[PDB]
């Protein structure tokens, strides 16, 4: 143990645990560092592989085209999707005497797309030449992804290319649109946007890219990047590393914080059209690789307890069908209030109201 | 059921009943030796039910 007799190295953070899910349970002290990582497969269509017959393309639309007459509808298998995936929390201590709860953050996304290298099989068995007798035109064109990591899932909003065209209602488990959260039949006022059309997403593979877009009104909780470059046979370009670190605070100095003890990842991803030699083309996905890292940190409740646990009992509070006392019918006509003793004031008859700013004052009787 | 009993906020502490020591007790057991019954098996002829086992 003697200092000058042997070596000394630098202070690392020390290790406690690795290994799966279940192993989020263990009580940790006041400063922990916790990383998590996730993955997400694409929902391009095709939710699941399980499927006997229609799992030969997974990641992939069904080849889709135009249709040549007004209107169009798509398949429910036709238009691509989110992909969504609440990770639990453990629950965390609390301290009731000076009310203060501890919850936890996001500090630091660090983001990769894995199977980027699988973009370049240019000897597919149904991709077409791009010249003649020769080899296979790559997976090209349109590239579109974009993450979501958030304490709070997205606000996303309604936002047609075309508002005649219908989509599949739900009958069970479909894809819902703007006509299904709302209800009536849908305006050509949201062709641009509506703020009577906000939606949050709780279904991963069921909402599509096409009409719904992550709209920056209420997101106070969830951060999002996100990039476009479409066209015909566009290249597309990404990098790919282990080290870049997307440090995600705010202006304020804080993070997300994952209200409710769930951290609402979500993800989406194309990378290409792929061509087949008959001429059909299909979006193609890619699942995305996440290592957020989460911190504890100490906030003050907002909500009083005591105000709000009295709210929710019926017996506690009872709730009664009544006669309207408030609203625009209200039969409960004049209240005052006293507090304190002044002097005797004019007439029994003047009345008072306090102002905007907050001050008393005697308002003068007007005839009328 | 049991009844609601005085809780605490300032150390975070509670009460709860809890169970030492549980007695028991069969209390239909005389009754296994009825061997006369207008239905129980004979051990042979003339004989007794056999009783219940």
């Amino acid at each position: 143990p003697k200092p000058g007799c042997c070596p000394n190295v630098a202070s690392v953070p020390k290790l406690l645990v690795k290994g799966g899910v279940e192993v989020l349970s263990v009580v940790t002290g006041e400063d922990s560092i916790t990383q998590i990582e996730l993955y997400l497969n694409p929902r391009m269509g095709v939710n699941s592989p399980d499927l006997p017959t229609t799992s030969n393309w997974y990641t992939y639309t069904y080849d889709l085209q135009p249709k040549g007459s007004s209107p169009d509808q798509p398949i429910k298998e036709n238009l691509p999707a989110y992909s969504v995936a609440r990770v639990s929390l453990p629950m965390l201590n609390e301290d009731i005497t000076c009310d203060t709860l501890q919850m936890w953050e996001a500090i630091s996304v660090k983001t990769e797309v894995v199977g980027i290298s699988s973009l370049i099989n240019v000897h597919y068995w149904d991709m077409k030449r791009v010249h003649d007798y020769g080899a296979g035109i790559p997976v090209s064109g349109v590239n579109y992804h974009m993450f979501a990591i958030g304490g709070e899932p997205l606000d996303l909003q309604g936002l047609v290319l075309d508002y005649q065209t219908q989509y599949p209602k739900t009958t069970n488990g479909g894809p819902i649109t703007i006509e299904t959260v709302l209800g009536r039949k849908m305006t050509p006022k949201n062709q641009g946007l509506d703020p009577q059309a906000k939606a949050k997403l709780d279904k991963d593979g069921n909402y599509p890219i096409e009409v719904w877009c992550p709209d920056p009104s209420k997101n106070e909780n969830s951060r999002y990047y996100g990039s476009i470059q479409t066209g015909s046979q566009t290249p597309t370009v990404l990098q790919f590393s282990n080290t870049l670190t997307t440090v995600l605070l705010d202006e304020n100095g804080v993070g997300p914080l994952c209200k409710g003890d769930g951290l609402f990842i979500s993800c989406a991803d194309i990378v290409g059209f792929l061509f087949k030699t008959s001429g059909k083309m299909a979006l193609h996905g890619l699942p995305r690789y996440f290592n957020v890292t989460l911190r504890k940190r100490w906030v003050k409740n907002p909500y009083p307890v005591v105000n709000l646990i009295n709210s929710l009992f019926s017996n506690l509070m009872p709730k009664v069908s009544g006669q309207p006392m408030e609203g625009k019918d209200n039969q409960v006509e004049e209240v005052r209030i006293y507090e304190g003793s002044e002097q005797l004031p004019g007439d029994p008859d003047i009345v008072r109201f306090l102002d905007k700013f907050g001050q008393e004052k005697t308002v003068y009787p007007k005839p009328s």
